[PDB]
């Protein structure tokens, strides 16, 4: 029922600065929070968003997180002059002191409550807090690398006590390792933070052996503290998306998150000069969006670092973009994550492996600018069977030209002698691809359709050459559909009840054995199917379920996940009218919220997933999660 998406910023921020020389905090700027917002308010998101005023956190919500005694010294702050400013920063590690940053501070830490009550009391449906200082270096009673209180500790500490929540993830990808948070919520297996970051084998800031993959939590929490160290610079789309398919995600949805909180960081983009990494801003887009069909979407972005003042305002604008619901930006040219990535992600997953079911199995500058991405004015075009009439949410639609008729004639005569009511399944499916191939206007639909044969054909070569240079099937049923993978410009993924041995790499042919056949979906949908559609990059995804076949609990999820693919052009071929799971398509399709799930996949299953991933990760290095064997 919620609605909309919370910006929290407030120019007061911004009026605190370093007052003395010092190479290593002279890069965190007030500009920072200028540039972003200045950013926002040019493509004209900001103006989209929900602006929701800055308040300052109590000192009883300081106390959370913090002692007294550094809660006391730190409000003696705004009296020191910058002699007495300068002493009070050498006591702590890479952070300067300004009259104002205590006010800020409290500001910085208000902003993540409020974004917390507002997405909490579902008033809007997510939020993003512009905020200086940062928080996630921070501990309890010291600063710590810019840091004066932890912002996203106080957020999950605040939604624990204040809505009795029980399971918070916390995403830390930043480029720095979020230490504070880790020592805060160490024993607590209610807030599961993950982690990635620069490391180099401890060589790089702040130095830490509890930074590395070792640390997975301690006594009753061990296993929600989740280190993914990058020991080498340069790290690439293709790293972080391996890194979120094979960690991240399938501990995310495992877990169940009430509540998913960012410390979104952007160091970790392409331009830094601390993170050196190379990941585009669109990874941004993707990054979020992976993450919204979790806790039906009820994400607190907030900001960390960030320090190319060009590199960060795009990679903001990418996350609000998401967050608002636009299309992803395609990221082109993925494949496999590097070789010190996949051995950070294999270690990672092992030692995991004792406390998670999805790695259960294995214990035995100058780039580019990132275009524009034009909100679609009707999202979603709907279908029904002829007469059948719904309910459909504002950004949706129903359906004939002249043009259209006349090429259904044409394909008549040419391929289909025999020719009812199904030539108009035909007729609306061509016009729903050329309102989605041509306008950005409909930017999905969803068609009910009589016979799959004839409707599946007509539909895959009439995207062929839309243009559509290729096409992402996927296909819940057991028969064989008319599509022809030889020529590469055709993958299909195939989900059916019976075993169906693939012999060549552009198909992928599941077949799951019937309670877990929800948590072994996800699985595969975050393992092996997420991975290949990313690195394929189809232009339009073609969905198609057939009537005869539990797959009414993960629709939902794979109509979400799986429009971060081609701008989010799907178009799904529902054999049958079935109110529930037309309603369920159209939602997702269209935006909404995801409702949660909730027993871990059968021995088989998992077995049956890792022989798909032997046999196709040669081609799909993306689905890689460990270091090659070298002959
Ligand atoms: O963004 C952050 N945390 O989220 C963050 C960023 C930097 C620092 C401390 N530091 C400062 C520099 C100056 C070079 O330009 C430097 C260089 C190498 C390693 C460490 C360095 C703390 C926190
Ligand atoms: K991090
Ligand atoms: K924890
Ligand atoms: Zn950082």
């Amino acid at each position: 029922a919620a609605s909309g998406s919370a910006l929290i910023f407030d120019e007061e921020m911004s009026r605190y600065k370093l007052l003395w020389t010092d190479p290593e905090c002279e890069i965190e700027v007030p500009e920072r929070l200028t540039v972003s917002y200045e950013a926002l308010r040019t493509h004209g998101l900001a103006q989209r968003c929900k602006a929701v005023p800055v308040r300052q956190a109590t000192e009883q919500e300081i106390l959370l997180a913090h002692s007294e005694e550094y809660l006391e010294a730190v409000k003696q702050t705004p009296g020191m002059n910058v002699e007495e400013l300068m002493a009070f920063s050498k006591k702590y590690n890479a952070v300067y002191f300004h009259q104002n940053i205590y006010h800020c501070a409290k500001l910085a830490a208000g902003a993540t409550l409020q974004l917390v009550d507002s997405v909490m009391k579902r008033e809007v449906r997510n939020g993003m807090a512009l905020v200086r200082p940062p928080g996630h270096h921070s501990q309890r009673s010291a600063a710590n690398g810019f840091c004066v209180f932890n912002n996203v500790a106080f957020a999950a500490l605040y939604a624990k006590k204040n809505y009795n929540l029980n399971r918070i993830l916390i995403v830390d990808w930043d480029v720095h390792h979020g230490q504070g948070i880790q020592y805060c919520f160490e024993e607590d297996p209610s807030v599961l933070y993950f982690s990635w970051h620069r490391y180099e084998h401890q060589s790089f800031w702040p130095n830490l052996p509890e930074s590395d993959y070792s640390s997975v939590g301690k006594g009753k929490g061990s296993g929600f503290n989740i280190n993914l160290p990058w020991n080498k610079v340069g790290m690439t789309n293709s790293d972080y998306l391996a890194a979120f398919f094979h960690v991240l995600l399938p501990v995310a949805y495992e877990f169940d998150p009430e509540l998913v909180i960012v410390s979104a960081g952007f160091d970790s983009a392409i331009g830094d000069p601390e993170g050196e990494m190379c990941a585009l801003p669109e990874i941004f887009a993707h990054l979020t969006h992976l993450l919204m069909p979790l806790a039906a979407g009820k994400m607190c972005v907030v900001l960390e670092g960030g320090y190319n003042l060009t590199s960060l305002g795009q990679s903001v604008c990418q996350t609000v973009h998401s967050l608002l619901g636009d299309p992803t930006p395609r990221i082109s040219g993925l494949g496999t994550a590097c070789d010190s990535a996949l051995e950070s992600i294999q270690n990672v997953r092992n030692v995991q492996s004792s406390y998670w079911s999805s790695f259960k199995h294995l214990a035995q500058i100058v780039w580019p600018e990132p275009l524009k991405r034009m909100p679609a004015s009707v999202r979603t075009v709907v279908v029904p069977p002829p007469g059948v009439e719904l309910t459909l949410p504002k950004n949706c639609q129903h359906s004939i030209s002249e043009s259209t008729a006349k090429e259904v004639q044409r394909i008549r005569d040419k391929h289909f002698h025999d020719l009812q009511n199904i030539l108009r399944s035909l007729g609306n499916i061509i016009s729903v691809l050329d309102r989605m191939m041509r306008s950005d206007e409909v930017c999905n639909g969803c068609v009910v359709v009589s016979d799959l044969s004839v409707s599946v054909q007509c539909a895959l070569q009439h995207a062929l050459t839309e243009p559509a240079e290729r096409v992402l099937v996927v296909y819940v049923g057991d028969g064989e559909l008319p599509v022809k993978t030889n020529d590469g410009k055709v993958f299909l993924v195939q989900i059916c009840t019976k075993e169906t041995e693939d012999k060549c790499v552009n198909r992928l042919t599941l077949c799951l054995r019937g309670e877990s056949l929800t948590a072994g979906f996800m699985q595969a949908l975050l393992g092996l199917i997420l991975p290949v559609a990313y690195e394929f990059n189809p232009a339009l995804v073609l969905g198609i379920v057939e009537e005869t076949a539990r797959l009414m609990r993960v629709w939902g999820h794979m109509t979400c996940l799986i429009q971060g693919l081609a701008r989010g052009r799907m178009l799904t071929l529902l054999q049958g009218y079935d109110k529930d799971l037309l309603e369920l398509t159209v939602s997702a399709l269209s935006g909404a919220s995801i409702s949660p799930l909730g027993r871990a996949p059968k021995p088989e299953d998992v077995e049956m997933m890792e022989k798909q991933r032997q046999r196709l990760q040669e081609r799909w290095g993306l689905l890689r999660c460990t270091v090659s064997e070298s002959w």
